[PDB]
């Protein structure tokens, strides 16, 4: 998986992710309307303060999201964090206890500003518990963003719960976020500007085509390498104007770092690849997505009809 | 640029390209109908006998194509070949003399089989002449394909005219095609299969995520590096079923190797990037494209209406 | 810098380092004999009880070592650790307080087993103080080894004091040691075994020479890349027999990852390169070294003569 | 194998090679004195015009050299050239016919200047024949050098006989020399100057140590990779003064690109590694060498005693 966010020159947010997996979970776009029932394992059951949209599966009436985005422009995406993610054996007294899967709706329902999310997380404890005993607990970490800031939430056996400011606007998978930040120092030789003709002891050595300044940029799907490349592309991609250009920019970047079918076979013999790529535009409250076997952009919207529905809207 | 071709298991051809440039040239989709006037600089003037579709620019009624594809499922794309391409100073008696830009329509009008093209190219002479003196001659090389085979045509100062069978289904830019073929032997270490946990003198060393077998796959836009990655992806991408899946597979591959805006600045200070990606489906006579600033797939079609029109159709 | 240790099949230790710097420090080989005065900044002054040998400089009669090795087969090397190394403002009551430069002789004088060192370091506090006002405090970390185990000692602002078991037998520079261990997992695609001929959709793609399994092995001098390569080389180098063969193996590995003059120019305009390579053979109590401008191996030995001298012996 | 040459600022030549093979061949230093019997397969038998020194094997009184250097400062080294090298099926009338192994003494016996060698090679034909039936023909190419110029000689099935000027002063193995020269253009991003602190959207991204400018420099033993690194190191290594410093510079470069035992296993299960490194100093007529299992520099010299001996001098 790769998560990505950026804004245009006016603070309109574009935020989304590739889902890179080796199986079909049956996911689809789900709109959760306002005042929908919202049960919690360790908190008072309530109803939704806000409408949200995202990709997920419905389980006994509960919309379980891979990523979701609220009508007020705040979103979250859960990304695989294997060999690292580790949650509580059970709830802890005096903490806001959440089964890990509950963080998706806890964040998007209760907040609009990442600043408030960060303050609240100081008292959150994530618990190693699935929605029911028929599901395993996914080892995830999360990227959360509004128009001003993205943060990373990681709860690991190694380090406990850590929350990072993510000025790069990207996230991939293991290892931990600070490891990846540190890795970027090793790629400061990367330069968008082309090299030019040189004299190697009088032998002319000159580029054959453009792109020579990014010598050493990795193109494989190892999480560390997609992090380096996603960050490099995001920070150097110009700011563009308008919905179409910003959505295209977003898909240009994530399709660049997609996991291509056939090029990755896991130890069990299964292909792993980018099954979908999705972008939420906060400005238009529109969720854009396409799929490995269907490249046409599909669009779904939080609007008057959908946000005020009486039930979950599934597509 | 990157050209790409493959088929499904029924022999349906998908064939197209990224155009990587620093500039919008004002190009667009042009359908050239049957019976359209076709002058030549050295051959007899005639008319088109086959409808073609592709991206290009109209100059004084003449459609000058970046890529184009005839109704019988054979196509050609011209890609940048700097520091190599060089054509004859003039026509040569006894040869089929073509100003280099004329190869696009000469190929698509006169052939349905690449085996016929390869035979006729033995007596072809490309000439260093533009449609008129108000235009430069572009230093190009070409990939030509039908459902059965792709060939590369290169005319260089270094080696004269060479025609290669292209079983990899790909082409990028300089240097010459045999140089790139030879380069692939240096990447035989690439493996789609993940590595697994190792013992380095008792220290556990194990992958953090999937993708570790392709260690060393380059991710920059240097032509040689895009050639290795495009070829690697194409031969390992499985055969897929149906029009939507094959079109998506095509764009999955070419967007993976696209030149991302801001990540490449040429020596004159201009961004170079993939301005469009296009795919011709022979089976549906459909030209699909999207653009750097508009990601939605657009479709243009050779059908009874467009193939028999009285004029060039421009969109 | 790169530090390196391994043994033969009989537990004879070979342990040393490259010194990669951009200034001439006038270093030379120093033997400190038994019963030599040994002042401390915070501990009671004393005398040496074990002869040591290594490279360093003499300050006011004090041998300040880059690396040193005692007659009982235990040694230590200090390597640059910039942007990480951070020692305490002053001594802490209750701790064994050492100015950081004092760890060299404190380790080699008081210990013959790394397991005792590990235990004792639990009460050590390193202090940010140089030998005198005219010297800056060097931002170092250390590798310590006997014939059975190597440990890394790092004291950082980020993490405080950490002590690691170093099964890879290597150390370079920043960042911290657990970061480097973690990085190794991204290189599990490395394989000493050559690849063999492949068919890329019927195109024969085959190695031109040996070595194709180590595709992606980095050859630059970034510390993380020298760490990967040094570790890979050390753990895959066969065990060899005898002093000559083990010393050559040692220099083969370290010269492979040396920083070559002219290939690295620091931000101040100065060449940085491997000024010397040194190997201590515990079995023969011999210090072998050569220099950037003189490749002949020079040998210096802890002798009945030298170990019982009346003064420092400086070459 | 890697061949290497350079001069100091007085035109003093230092020229040598790594031999990278799977097993020791029993080779050793051989001095061939003046007036020594010199048979030829297809030329008149004669005696040596000059004394030469190098590494090789004596076969029935004939010194068969891996590299040899004459008393007037001209030398030659034969390196592996598999999948390319192809010599003529028998001698050709009108040519100077040499069994490929005979080029070693023919060049060093008959010439002082590389300019004269280049002119003479216009009439040379290399024949596919070994010294006798007990040996196979090795697929070799050659680097030849004096104080002014180095040339590469390659005779291939693909291109016939080619002679190149080698301003880089390096040679490795396959593919052909022009392929490698062309490859260098893809490494123009290499820069000895360190990168400096950067702001990635406000995130400080800065080097952890020196060496960041050479990002992407390959460190594996694939011939194309060692060629890039050897060329890069040689042209950027400063000119140094005096015999000791120049010999050390020479071993610094070649040991940097040595093939390290255990890191390369060919497809027949054999380790491949640098068995020796050797440097001929023309100014002192001294052959220096060390071996994988003995790092001490050994020295052998052409002087009045050895150049006027009455037999081969072996060591
Ligand atoms: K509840
Ligand atoms: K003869």
């Amino acid at each position: 998986c790769t998560g990505l966010r950026f804004t245009d020159d006016q603070g309109n947010l574009y935020f989304g992710r590739n889902l890179d997996v080796g199986q079909d979970y049956g996911e689809g776009v789900i709109i959760t309307p306002r005042n929908y029932p919202l049960p919690y394992k360790f908190l008072d059951n309530t109803t939704t303060k806000k409408a949200v949209i995202g990709m997920g599966i419905v389980v006994d009436g509960y919309p379980s999201y891979f990523d979701c985005f609220n009508e007020d422009g705040l979103g979250i995406a859960g990304l695989n964090f294997p060999h690292f993610a580790k949650f509580s054996d059970g709830p802890i007294d005096g903490k806001i206890n959440l089964a890990s899967y509950e963080i998706m709706l806890w964040v998007t329902q209760n907040f609009t500003k990442v600043s408030d999310v960060k303050e609240a997380l100081k008292n959150v404890n994530l618990v190693n518990e699935a929605i029911n005993s028929s599901f395993a607990v996914a080892p995830l970490h999360w990227i959360i963003s509004d128009k001003d800031e993205a943060i990373i939430v990681e709860v690991s056996k190694q380090y406990g719960m850590k929350v990072f400011d993510d000025k790069l606007g990207v996230l991939t998978n293991s290892p931990d976020f600070n490891w990846h930040l540190t890795n970027l120092g090793n790629y400061t030789g990367l330069d968008p500007h082309d090299a030019t003709a040189q004299s190697w002891n009088g032998q002319k050595v000159a580029p054959w085509g453009v792109g020579t300044g990014s010598l050493g940029l990795p193109g494989d799907s190892i999480p560390a390498d997609r992090f380096v490349k996603a960050a490099y592309l995001n920070v150097n991609y110009p700011t563009v104007k308008g919905e179409k250009a910003n959505v295209a920019k977003f898909f240009n970047i994530l399709k660049s770092v997609a996991m291509i079918k056939g090029s990755v076979v896991n130890k069990l013999g299964s292909d792993e690849y980018t099954v979908y790529t999705a972008c939420y535009s906060a400005a238009t409250k529109t969720y854009y997505c396409n799929f490995e076997n269907d490249f046409e952009l599909k669009t779904y919207k939080l609007d008057d009809e959908t946000m005020n529905a009486d039930k979950l809207i599934t597509y």
